[PDB]
């Protein structure tokens, strides 16, 4: 497919990416068929700043299904260490059908955008509240949902390393980013120069297996945060045991089920609340914010400015339907979702109320049930023959969303041409160069610089 140089342009003082150049690039809808639609997908460059030390493009994709890529590149100025932004032209993505690069609009109500968390009344209920999504989204964009696809994302980065006239590119990613950067290297590793996955999905659980352990994960973090809160009574009032604490928070998101929760003139249901718990549970820096709403909500108060402003900034001004387009088509069309209610009836009754939170969310009929179109493609295997030379793989060992035992996993299928970072201690989501440790940031720098992973896997401690 036809790749020309993108027109870099500097972007407006106006935008989120103040300070660097913006460009697109066309990509074919159907990478199959060349002359078909097309779409640009847009990019966010922050140049190499050291001609002379200039390695090559270090291309960074979105890190959740819906996020933009280019949003990432700001972050990364400002975290990376300094002989990286040296070293590497940071160029982000918006993956495509989201961000900036053709998002879809299809009528969801807000309440349809967080069809991934929803909480169930039962399975006949939900089956007609997840397959409305469905329908929805394919009267108003089935003509190019069916290629919404992880591979078809890795595509549209060859035809952009190509654009950008590299014939070998660097990668960081994280979290959904870790599997794009998995996923091409499976298809074009050969084309691979440095590679950094952080925070890695397990590329085996794609996609409701991740839901179910997803399940899992939230109750173990609900547990250890239920215990620090119940060492604070002093300061919440929430309880001084953690299953008084769990309790508390428990009838909270009961009620919140019923009447939705005022929170600075906002109606926050039982969904969004537990949605926002979920959040700020995946960082232990974030366990203060956590603290202080369900403090003020239990006691009918009003929260910290600043604990509101996280909550603001994800269901306020900042949030889109796209991005929850974008998670449909990439989460119910890789894969083809078990079609069985019986599965979804078994799996609620047991898993779901095992893992009471979330559990109910994550196991009962969602939406890949009643997908409409075969998958196009196998799942991607990871195996043996990744032609990437190297690997480095970043996991925080402690991690709600994208837990260890995925970045463990990732080790084994790409034994040959990886090398695991590990850091102890680390209740994280997204550790280089985002969590700010020494340790891992100079082991990640230090291997994008040279191109040598660790002599062996690494267990460093925050
Ligand atoms: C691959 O698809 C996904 C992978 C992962 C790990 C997903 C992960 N949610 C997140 C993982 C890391 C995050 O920082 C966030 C989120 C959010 O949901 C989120 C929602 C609203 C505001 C902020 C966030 C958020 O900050 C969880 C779980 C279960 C099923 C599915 C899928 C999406 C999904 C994020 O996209």
């Amino acid at each position: 497919f036809s790749a020309p140089r993108p027109s870099w342009r500097p972007a407006g003082d106006d935008t989120p990416l103040a300070g660097l150049e913006c460009a697109t690039v066309t990509v074919p809808v159907d990478h199959a068929r060349p002359d078909g639609p097309t779409l640009e997908v847009a990019l966010a460059r922050h140049p190499a700043r050291s001609a002379g030390r200039r390695r090559g493009v270090l291309l960074v994709g979105p890190d959740d299904p819906g996020n933009p890529g280019t949003l990432l590149v700001p972050q990364l100025v400002r975290d990376l260490p300094a002989d990286v932004l040296d070293g590497y032209d940071v160029v982000g993505f918006d993956h495509r059908f989201s961000g900036g690069s053709a998002p879809l609009s299809c009528g969801l109500t807000p309440d349809q955008w967080l069809w991934i968390f929803h909480r169930p009344q039962d399975v006949e209920s939900e089956a007609r509240f997840q397959r409305a999504v469905v329908e929805r989204c394919f009267d108003a964009a089935g003509d190019v949902l069916p290629y919404l696809t992880s591979r078809d994302i890795a595509r549209d980065m060859d035809v952009i390393r190509r654009a950008l006239g590299e014939d070998r590119i660097s990668y960081l990613g994280h979290s959904y980013g870790s599997y794009l950067g998995a996923v091409w290297t499976q298809m074009f590793g050969e084309h691979a120069d440095r590679v950094v996955l952080d925070s890695v999905i397990d590329p085996s659980s794609v996609w409701r297996r991740m839901f179910l352990d997803y399940a899992v994960s939230c109750e173990a973090a609900l547990e250890r945060w239920a215990h620090w809160a119940a060492e604070r009574d002093g300061e919440l009032d929430l309880g001084r045991d953690a299953p008084t604490v769990r309790a508390a928070l428990d009838a909270l998101a009961g009620r919140a089920d019923r009447e939705p929760l005022p929170v600075a003139g906002m109606p926050v249901d039982g969904t969004m609340l537990r949605l926002f718990t979920m959040v700020l549970l995946s960082s232990d820096r974030a366990w203060g914010f956590l603290g202080d709403i369900v403090r003020a909500a239990v006691h009918g108060d009003e929260a910290a400015p600043s604990t509101l402003r996280a909550l603001g900034a994800m269901f306020g001004r900042g949030k889109e339907e796209s991005g929850a387009v974008a998670q449909l088509g990439v989460l119910c069309g890789d894969a083809a979702w078990p079609r069985d209610m019986e599965v979804y009836r078994r799996d609620l009754a047991g898993h779901g109320a095992r893992h009471p939170f979330i559990g109910p969310a994550m196991a009962g009929p969602k939406a890949g049930a009643f997908w409409p179109v075969p998958p196009a493609e196998p799942v991607t295997v990871l195996g043996a023959d990744n032609r990437a030379e190297s690997v480095l793989l970043v996991q925080s060992e402690q991690d709600m969303f994208t837990p260890a035992r995925g970045a463990r996993r990732m080790r084994e299928l790409l034994a040959h041409n990886t090398r695991l970072v590990t850091l102890a201690g680390a209740v994280q989501h997204r550790v280089f160069p985002f969590h700010g440790d020494p340790g891992v940031n100079r082991a990640a720098a230090a291997y994008l610089l040279t191109g040598k992973l660790p002599d062996t896997d690494l267990t460093l401690r925050a």
